[PDB]
């Protein structure tokens, strides 16, 4: 059945739709009620402790309470190996639809600025979960043994510097660089992000939220930058409403790092 | 050491751009490979699925073997590489029937289509056919995905109107009250994403990994669902019977629909 009893009888008067796969390997289903839309979002043991795992999304969520903006955790249980979240719908409208006709560079760089400021100002002394680069290292070399890293177009490309999953692999493994430890939500992008009146108004997909380096969210906003618009002088404006000099070294380290997950 | 493809296939496909497919053929992974002459499409299934008709390689069997029966992509490489199982295609002919019919209010058109394919799988020689899915067989492999959680649970067992408090009761339920059967050629899942049409006609299927032998209500049942879903109006249900030239038989439609949904 993969839900409980309960957790049926809870979303029975929804109309359940199955969401495109897009939190993929996470099953996430849409709960459209009456009055408001649930999200209940799935993950197999297979992926049971890894950032993955919706079990840790809503850990970070309950300590995220009152420090972001996030959904609320509505219901969650271990079933038959399962992970189950049903939580509430994020508020304000998602940050790819916001700008999706809005050719504004300027706007979603400016999100992203906001975002990096908000994560800094996180006391994280008592963050349920540390994704520093020996814990994320230890997942990637479990997931790679397990058939379970996102292997795919870009490690098949004539392109790619490395033969082979695993030679990507060890690269991270020696050129780890030094890290300075803060909030990171861990997959900044503009799917999981919300506003509303300009302001940020919440975050999902918290799954790989913890504490992490400075540079780990920075590089994914380079990356969102150079993917969508398409000219340098837009992440040269993205370092001055920071107000630092970026660390390309660290940048290109966390992109590669990404790339398996 | 764990590329999931080969050097060979990694080789053959070095010189098109790699692109993620919608990925509407889970638990299948797709990937379009476009080149400057042609696109191919790569498609995976993982070991779980090996014996199922979910594994390419099955569906790569029965494409070698409808190549001159039926308008179907070719076959340009197969491997089996890692517990993974390969398939390297072309691409289908013509226009996606979900895009033929995209925005030209052309409901009959549709219908005349499925009729079409419905005639065309009965014209189809199935002496010499690979694979039989007759219900046994499907039963057997449905029994196989429910005992290792592959089966697709989801909204159609969790709703409140649903007459099965679990997967299994609704699959006692399918092996208790299996129709006879009459087994001609049948596609296996026919729908709009399934189907091209070049000139008015049929020009290519895909998505065959569920083809081979089965009951003739099999594809007409699903044409019905399509046609309800997707156009809404019961008289294009009528119509399509119609072109048919039988009357239906609801107990053997609904049984095959109810079929599918843990698939
Ligand atoms: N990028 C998410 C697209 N659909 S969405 O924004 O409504 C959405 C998708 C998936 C989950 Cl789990 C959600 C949770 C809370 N709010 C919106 C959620
Ligand atoms: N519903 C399928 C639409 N995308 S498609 O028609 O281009 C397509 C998708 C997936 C695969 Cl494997 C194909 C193979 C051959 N031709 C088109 C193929
Ligand atoms: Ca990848
Ligand atoms: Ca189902």
């Amino acid at each position: 059945m993969r839900i409980s009893p309960e957790l049926k009888k809870l979303i029975e008067k929804y109309r359940c739709v199955k969401d495109t796969e897009g939190m993929s390997p996470a099953k996430v289903y849409k709960l459209v009620g009456e009055n408001e839309n649930l999200y209940l979002k799935m993950t197999d043991s297979r992926y049971k402790g890894t950032t993955y795992d919706v079990e840790r999304e809503k850990d970070m969520m309950l300590w995220l309470e009152g420090k972001l903006p996030v959904p609320k955790v509505l219901h969650f249980e271990r079933h038959d190996g399962w992970s189950n979240l049903l939580m509430s719908e994020a508020d304000g409208v998602l940050c790819s639809e916001e700008y999706e006709d809005e050719q504004s560079p300027e706007k979603i760089i400016e999100l992203y600025a906001e975002c990096i400021r908000l994560f800094h100002s996180i006391d994280i002394s008592d963050c349920p979960y540390t994704n520093s680069l020996d814990s994320r290292l230890a997942e990637l070399d479990y997931l790679l043994n397990n058939d379970l890293a996102d292997v795919d177009c870009e490690n098949w490309e004539e392109d790619t510097p490395f033969k082979d999953p695993r030679e990507l692999y060890d690269f991270l493994k020696t050129e780890k660089p030094e890290e300075e430890l803060v909030f990171s939500h861990g997959d900044l992008g503009d799917s999981n992000i919300f506003v509303k009146d300009g302001k940020v108004s919440g975050f999902i997909d918290l799954g790989r939220s913890g504490r992490a380096d400075k540079w780990y969210d920075i590089a994914f906003c380079v990356r969102s930058i150079r993917e969508d618009i398409g000219e340098e002088q837009y992440v040269e404006l993205f370092f001055d409403l920071l107000g630092i000099k970026p660390d390309w070294e660290k940048i290109k380290y966390y992109i590669l790092l990404d790339e398996l997950f």
